[PDB]
């Protein structure tokens, strides 16, 4: 389906496993 | 709600603050 | 329009060119 909004919290998110995961996880 | 399309412009985007932000911002 | 789900496969994706592209492409 379509993807719901990510957290709105001053952090960047990427799409993984049908979820929003912090970009910083990967950096 | 659901998220609208990001710019279609040859650049990658991540989701932040209910917006599409260039990935390159963080790299 | 709204964006469809990314692959659900243990990898992170970013939005580019109206598509889901592996984050690892850029790292």
């Amino acid at each position: 389906g379509y993807i719901p909004e990510a957290p709105r919290d001053g952090q960047a998110y990427v799409r993984k496993d049908g979820e929003w995961v912090l970009l910083s996880t990967f950096l």
